[PDB]
């Protein structure tokens, strides 16, 4: 070989060079994840905008309408799709970006409901639905809600991108980004399998038309519809060396818009913020065999919903689904659901959590790992740096439980006693430089938590790194822009 | 004490122990700046929220109303105020975070003008004042503007904090923060002297009620009112080892809300972004003898306005004021005004500027140092790393001039010809690894720039570091979280129990 005298000895891999091999954890269990490895030349694409991305996913069969909406045949053949630069998913069929005003003008919000701007719609929506005008007994209805729903439906059809079988999305270099939308891994009618996503910065899956639900959590909540990645109908998915965050638009910049105080509730409080985000990566329903490795997740509220309902059932509360492995990740400035686990067997090892509890911070820590209904969590050699005022961090800050005895009983009728157990194990947890017994914290949180009856080593091999210098190692190697150097 | 700038980070002072000595540059000239050094024990405080901070500044004489507004007597006696953790300034008298809807509901925006929401006010404001409706021939007026002004006035009275004479604000440890407001060094009714501010991370002085001025720059601009620190009525001020930024609300998140073309102008352009920030540290009017040393300034548009008007005058365009020294700072991801200098004798030495011209960046570089009206700029051994995908950076990207001869002649009648000159000197400037002659660029920018007739070494002693390793040195050593080690964890009463 030949090393040039002016070559850089410390350069990362060439831009555009990574492949799709290397999956670990549950994604590798039983049958391997390979994504689009081996793709024909004609299914090896470099894409730089939403239209090109869609044509790659659809094998050039897509008709992309003027609104950006898609008709075509998703391509199930192996494909390698390299992401060049920034792809804004919130653009129309001519690549012109949407704005909230455009979603109003281009949808039935204007053509049926008469709105001349998003600012007008928003003002009317707040006047109609604020707690002191609408109350909390029923969901919202009427003209401003119908108009919002028109605009939201158009946005859904634009920012949601369906990913088919045997697909690799591989960012190029240090500046591959996918903004403002939601990769959807499978649908009820068309589940998918075998997907690899690497080296991309995902940012700000912003719902421009969040709905107020007066009945949510008794007092009401704003809810949004878009994750960065939704895994509801996909199996064997490897998400590796990506970065995910709320980007330019952090939640505290969109505070409560209510100012009344009624029934003892100060509606200007932060619980009533206008939440424009949903999950980073949510694994629900028949999502299964997913590994999230070596990612940088930061600056976001509700990070990972694993299982979306306490209600046991074959479709949405199934203890045979939702097998997820998290390792080598940096969980930074996340408030909660890191991860929140119902029904699935979830392994978290060698991750680095970093945040503060301070209430004035950008995304104050609320909860770490949550053992939810019939979740089965196994945690090894995770390190947590959790700052905060008043007192030292404690294990109960980092793990808790949310379990219903009634739902466990319902579960046992549909699935077995072992399948319905809610269990938690940890070893090697470090909190602010000292040992932390997360299992004791979980037991304190709920006496319903039971003895673990699975372990991940029975399902896949792995390596546990020591915790001593793990935070530094993860900070240096995790996320997008590490596997390759700049283009 | 004295923590050398190139000392071992492991030898940093114990948390909560740094003092107020070390001022250099113009802040060291005349009666040296000491802040609250030597303060009585009864004027030594540790504060953790807006109410505590105000009581310390006011010597426990403040009455803080439910809305957060303040009455009382700022305390001129020497005081040392240590910042424990994060202080959010955008909160009411109960420490409840404000929202724009609260400001509308709790001000004359609602009680006089009848606005039931921020959404309604904003919708009316855009409808009334967009260029296609209002034009550009006059400033805004009428109901939505008066309602905005009501809400903005209440926010001003909450987020602006008066700092009196002989005050030190000293962050504890590596995580002292002050968010969402504006330290005001002196007020017109009560100017002050002798203030030291160290070891604090300042973020995001955000104005929830920016004003559209149709006449600004002829086509119009959105303008906001809050700096992180304003120095209009203070002399002898040392701002050292702090970090300043727009926090996590970068300007990029708030683009133009206009979508029309009027008189040939595409009003969706970036010129017309809804700017919620103003300066990082602005020194205007009678601000004088200020040194900013060893700070990290990052992620912000208009960084330092030194002198707010071209018009000469004893009040606001006074060439006997505005003496400012900047040294050892990291100026990272700042767009412009780094620094923009009118009227004052301003020395910038051994700073590291770091940015890109890439137009897709959050704060793409527009301008570096500006010789403004009657400014007297002296720049030595500054390093600039200025990237960009389009073309190499040039000296002309790093220094420019904004001078009017008519104003120069007006000035001489109030002051003198020498005091009214606009002058620029540089030596040792490095741009992207090679020397850059900024003075030559300034001369091409304006033929009205004149020969320098002052030098800072006449007024204080200083040693210039070489530029060779300066970028690395400054990156490693500047800002908050360097002077002190981290705070020890707070004790639990449980630890006493065996
Ligand atoms: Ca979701
Ligand atoms: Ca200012």
């Amino acid at each position: 070989m030949d090393i040039g005298i002016n070559s850089d000895p410390n350069s990362a891999a060439p831009a555009g060079s990574i492949d799709s091999l290397g999956a670990t954890g549950w994604a590798s269990h039983g049958t391997p994840t390979t994504g689009g490895q081996g793709a024909a030349a004609e299914r090896t694409y470099t894409v730089a905008n939403r239209n090109e991305l869609i044509q790659a996913l659809y094998g050039n069969t897509a008709v992309i309408a003027p609104d950006g909406s898609v008709q075509g045949t998703p391509d199930k053949a192996p494909k390698v799709i390299r992401i060049r630069g920034t792809i804004d998913l919130n653009v129309d069929g001519q690549l012109r970006p949407y704005t909230p005003d455009r979603y109003v003008a281009g949808s039935c919000a204007s053509s049926v409901h008469g709105y001349a701007s998003q600012a007008s719609l928003w003002s009317d929506y707040l006047a109609a639905y604020r707690p002191g005008a609408w109350g909390n007994a029923r969901t919202v209805s009427g003209k401003p809600e119908d108009a919002r729903a028109c605009a939201a439906e158009l946005q859904r059809r634009v920012v949601t991108i369906s990913v088919p079988d045997n697909t690799s999305l591989l960012g190029i270099g240090t500046d591959a980004k996918i903004l403002h939308g939601n990769l959807m891994l499978g649908t009820p009618d068309a589940p998918v399998a075998n997907i690899v996503i690497r080296n991309i910065t995902f940012e700000d899956a912003f719902d421009d038309f969040p709905q107020w639900d007066p009945t949510d959590s008794s007092d009401g909540r704003w809810n949004s519809e878009y994750d960065l990645i939704s895994v509801a109908h996909a199996s064997h998915v490897w998400i590796d060396h990506n970065t995910f965050s709320d980007g330019d638009r952090h939640d505290h910049a969109f505070p409560s818009v209510w100012h009344e105080t009624v029934h003892g509730t100060d509606y200007s409080g932060g619980d009533f913020k206008v939440q424009h985000h949903d999950g980073l990566v949510d694994v629900t329903r028949h999502g299964n065999y997913v590994t999230l490795s070596n990612n940088h997740f930061h600056d976001h509220d509700k990070a990972f919903l694993i299982g979306g309902t306490d209600v046991p059932g074959a479709d949405s509360g199934n203890p045979r689904m939702l097998k997820v492995t998290f390792h080598g990740n940096h969980f930074q400035n996340l408030r909660q659901r890191q991860a929140r686990v119902r029904y699935g067997m979830v392994h978290l090892y060698n991750n680095y959590y970093e945040n503060t509890r301070d209430a004035s911070a950008d995304y104050p820590w609320l909860a770490g790992m949550t053992l939810g209904q019939s979740g089965k969590v196994h945690a090894e050699n995770n390190v947590v740096s959790l700052a905060g005022p008043d007192r030292p961090a404690r294990p109960a800050d980092v793990a808790n439980a949310r379990i219903s005895a009634a739902r466990t009983q319902d579960c046992a009728a549909l699935f077995s006693a072992s399948e319905c157990a809610s269990t938690f194990y940890d070893s090697g947890t470090v909190l602010n430089g000292g040992p932390a017994d997360l299992t004791a914290a979980v037991r304190w949180s709920s006496a319903l938590a039971a003895a673990p009856a699975w372990k991940p080593s029975d399902f896949y091999d792995y390596t546990l790194e020591d915790t001593a210098d793990l935070a530094a190692r993860i900070t240096a190697r995790a996320g997008a822009g590490k596997l390759e150097g700049p283009a």
